[PDB]
């Protein structure tokens, strides 16, 4: 594999069509799904030359811990859909690569088991109709050694996935929500309840409006993820990468600002960094690699991404991620 | 049916080619027809998160009455062209859905019969060479219980429909203008004559210039429809959605501002609302549903649109249409 | 024929490939040829409603005489290439339609014969290496009753026509330059020599820079044609329609400002007018009609264009060409 | 051959696929490769009319010597890959055409032999891990009569060429680095070492950031090449032509400013000049001509380019390259 695009084809071959569609699809006409890619492709980097590259490092410090790349594995539900070892395979590879892994509320392996793998586990929270269950999940995650709560705030309910509707897609009975034995819309009061219930940094995932980013900082969030949920929620929602610069300026260092949606290479990581992001999340490509070759597949993906990030940073004259954030960009056609 | 696009294919199958062309076509090279869609697709919404969605409502108050959605059925002539029950089928479905239905001057069922169906009938007026006939139509409409006069102002004469010319399209003899037993260009004097002759709100349909919107308010119009007539009049006329924001700002609450042209989903409705529209008109899709399955087809269309509007509003953090109008947007590529 | 596009296909059928290529082609990669169309298609008109249309007129006064449309036939060399009757057929149709016809320096019928047809003949001048021959042509044109000298200023030499080079295209021996029994670059001194030698208005064709338009007025030109020569001279030259607005503003009524390049409908004429043009030139479509059906073909073309111009003007609320020049426009995608 | 595009097809036929890919390809997804062309195609020239063209000259003075065109042959490694005579064939043709030829550090014929050909040889330098070898190359080049040192500054290491990786491309054993019997990242200290070691003008190739251009002048560079290395280094790097205008303004005559990337015609040369460039480099097309017909092929290419430059300049009203730099441009779609 010399690019992430190699993996998608491999995954399409092995996966049942209905499952590949669940993974690949977006909501409505998939306008926001496509726009995530279009938006990245319009961004060009202005590289710097002739700087010291004797010790190029791709490492960052985030939420108290060192990470090997400015990157984490995005929360993706029911990973046993893509491979028998599911979340355990991905978590093991992420651990080995020094990249944070985000355990899902809807993981098909329990959060305690995934956390036992080690590494840098974060935990993604969906707000539940029974609030006490949501706060219990948070407590479970913290007890199991998760380092951050990624509170998903753009899913008051699931978007309308036309591929899934057309396929009549449903969870195979061999895939379950292992954390349970349903959703409620989250509000700012929900965020406060979570913040008061944990010492872990709370990260609001799915922020797109500048004033929501400001309010996130005021609410005590340790980070936000600028995101339209991979084009899977509001169809017609602006791509996060189009809002990123404005949001980074507005929060003015008040919290970590992550972005996701369409990151498909080290060059894309460089673009996000240059626009001001602390780090990116990567979703579908990690699942392509999992589907294609299990744990070893994800390992290969992360090794490829690591080399592409180092390459891009050096070619752009950046010895550190901090330097990459000070790069300028130019919009193209 | 999970999208409006499902309906168009169904309608293409059942309709004679010449009739589908009458419905689908625009004037000239159909530049303005295509531009209505292109313009909507360039608009992206910036959604808000973490707001109270306990009582999401899609209802609006317009021209004195509550409507179930920020939407009305656009005036479309000769609906018996598409289905034997014609206007009666559409009006019944609209009534049941709580959506205003616009009775046409050129309806293939008399306006009194359509009005007898009940619901929220509006009446669309074409100015006639004999002025007295036009004012008589207005009186008939008011007597029959219509709630608004939609005065079409962008048809001094019909545009050049090249599909119709090439097909040699003509009304089948089983389709007639049931309100009669011809056009004259309307002027601002015509508007005043109508306004003086009725207590009903007068709505000017086909406004695109900012100063025409201003003058509409000065002329005592209760509303305007920002519209290039679905690309069927001036070929090269700007899409209404491109003028909407500027017009909403200029009239500064002085009348209702509706828009139409290319609305094909709840997400499109959200975009129009976010740009400032009070409500939208939907034309061709209603006729697709009518052609495909008569009254039940239109019912299904309106139910689908209702769910898509609620979904879009909630995902964008809007508990009311008023909230949706305060959303910001961003132009994309 | 219901559009100009109908004619092009007809002409492609009947013409030898090499001759159709001479007519259709541009210089270099034909970037400027394509850009003339792209530029027009990006322009949208903001129409006005509810104005008096009782006496819509498409007539203009230009260079002392009334014309039936804001349009003239562009100079096109060697018209016997396209039809046996060549320039005589086109001139007769133009006369009958009340549209000025531009006699070429390189006409395949003598300028005296074409002028004898009557109507509103203009004469297009190429500057010749022997200056006295050029001034003699001007005198001949004036004596024969031509009403304007269209001095072509963007051909110091002919551009590189790759279609012609690839075809090894050459004039058939049955086609000659009937005004003769060669080119020199024109300068501002050449313009002055022409102006001093005639009482006719001098029109500089091929102006694209704003300061060249200013200087044209200072030099005593009665008009200019904003033009990149139909994409046949400098490949990469900006389309005239993209410079038109700026040029109209700069000359501030000091001379007539015409435009050409890609005018293919009445709607296109409306766009040019709305951008400030006094009138347009139409080139290739007139030759399509000539090739397709001789004099009657051109007559049909001009009748179609006349109806399209009236239609567009009325639908845009313009009772006169002057009103059309006060229309606003909006750039689209 | 009537255009450079003719040559590429000829070269594709004769070259082994792996070698054509080495020549044609870029890094990553080849976004920057494509963008070089897209960026040029968006630029339109505003030509001037009616100026004196009695002595049109395409000559420039650069780095102390007259050149026949505002153009030099770009450094391209291992030219024996494309033709048995390799660099000698290209250098001979360039000499005959009065165009500077850039001898590569990785030439497949020694720099002394290529320099012996005569003409205007420049020498391109890659910084070596052993610094003394790099300074020795500089001394060798100066002793052999090279007139400028083109220090490549955008290759701390080679970019990721996915075509090459997929092909498993490697140098055939009959092709060697003839200057040797490896790379180190260059810094501003390296530039200073070179500048102190030679009296020749030092030209920094691969500058894209405005402040790097400023610093180049401060560092004593005699020129820069605004360049993203033909899309072969950082994938996503902005095209040089998009940065050119801003850079020309910032250096304010302090050094020569060259540009490369996608120059494929005399018209493209005119565009670069109009944006402010002193001269352009041309890379891949020279190799197409070499592959297609050896020395005579390159001669034909340079003759074609010379005619296209003269043509473009004259049609734009420019009697000199200096005049061409004062042309205005307009961005299109
Ligand atoms: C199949 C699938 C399942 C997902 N499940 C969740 C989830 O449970 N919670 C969440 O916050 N985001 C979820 N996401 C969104 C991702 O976290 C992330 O925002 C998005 O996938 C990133 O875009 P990318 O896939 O283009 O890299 C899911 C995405 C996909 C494709
Ligand atoms: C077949 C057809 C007939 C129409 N008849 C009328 C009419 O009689 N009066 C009128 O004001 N608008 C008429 N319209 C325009 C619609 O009211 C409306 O402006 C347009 O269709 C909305 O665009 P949409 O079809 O993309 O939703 C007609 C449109 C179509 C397609
Ligand atoms: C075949 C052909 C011959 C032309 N000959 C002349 C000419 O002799 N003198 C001149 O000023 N323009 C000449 N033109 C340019 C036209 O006058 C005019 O600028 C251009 O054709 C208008 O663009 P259009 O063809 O898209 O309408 C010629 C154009 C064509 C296509
Ligand atoms: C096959 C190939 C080899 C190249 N080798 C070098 C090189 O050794 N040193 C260098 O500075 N640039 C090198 N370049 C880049 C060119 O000097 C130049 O920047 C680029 O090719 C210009 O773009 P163009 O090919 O579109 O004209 C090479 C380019 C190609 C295609
Ligand atoms: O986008 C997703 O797939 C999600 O995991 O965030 C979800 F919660 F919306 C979802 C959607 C469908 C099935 C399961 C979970
Ligand atoms: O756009 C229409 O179809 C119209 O109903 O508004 C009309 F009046 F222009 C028309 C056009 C053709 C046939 C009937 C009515
Ligand atoms: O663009 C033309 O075809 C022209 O008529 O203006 C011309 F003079 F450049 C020309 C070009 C080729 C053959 C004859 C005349
Ligand atoms: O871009 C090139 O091909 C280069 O010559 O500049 C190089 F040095 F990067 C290179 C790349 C691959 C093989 C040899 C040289």
């Amino acid at each position: 594999y010399v690019s992430l695009a190699d993996l998608e084809r491999a995954a399409r071959d092995v996966l049942p069509g209905e499952i590949f569609d669940f993974l690949a699809g977006g909501s409505g006409t998939e306008a926001s799904l496509v726009a995530n890619r279009t938006a990245l492709e319009r961004v060009f980097v202005i590289p710097r030359m002739l700087r010291d590259l004797t010790d190029v490092t791709t490492e960052i410090d985030i939420f108290g811990r060192r990470a090997a790349l400015p990157m984490a594995v995005a929360p993706v539900a029911y990973q046993r859909l893509f491979h028998p070892e599911g979340e355990l395979a991905v978590a093991r590879a992420a651990r080995d690569a020094g990249v944070p892994y985000t355990i899902c509320t809807l993981s098909s392996v329990s959060l305690e088991e995934i956390a036992a793998v080690g590494g840098r586990p974060w935990f993604q929270l969906f707000w539940l109709r029974d609030e006490k269950r949501s706060l219990d999940l948070v407590r479970r995650a913290e007890d199991a050694g998760c380092e951050a709560i990624v509170f998903t705030v753009d899913v008051p309910w699931m978007g309308r996935r036309l591929r899934d509707m057309r396929n009549g897609f449903a969870l195979p009975e061999w895939v379950t929500a292992a954390n349970f034995d349903e959703f409620a819309p989250a509000t700012w009061e929900s965020v406060e309840a979570v913040r008061a219930h944990t010492d872990l940094p709370v990260v609001l995932k799915g922020i797109l409006a500048v004033e929501d980013a400001r309010r996130a900082v005021d609410a005590g969030a340790g980070g936000i993820v600028v995101s339209n949920h991979g084009g899977r929620q509001l169809d017609g929602a602006v791509p996060g990468i189009e809002m990123l610069g404005e949001i980074v300026a507005a929060v003015s260092g008040g919290c970590e600002v992550l972005v996701d949606g369409g990151i498909r290479s080290g060059g894309d990581v460089l673009k996000a960094t240059a626009l001001g992001a602390s780090a990116v999340l990567v979703g579908r490509p990690v699942m392509w690699a999992l589907a294609a070759a299990g744990q070893d597949g994800v390992r290969q993906l992360l090794e490829l991404l690591a080399e592409e990030v180092r390459d891009a940073m050096g070619l752009a004259g950046c010895e550190s991620v901090g330097a990459a954030r000070r790069l300028n960009t130019k919009l193209g056609v």
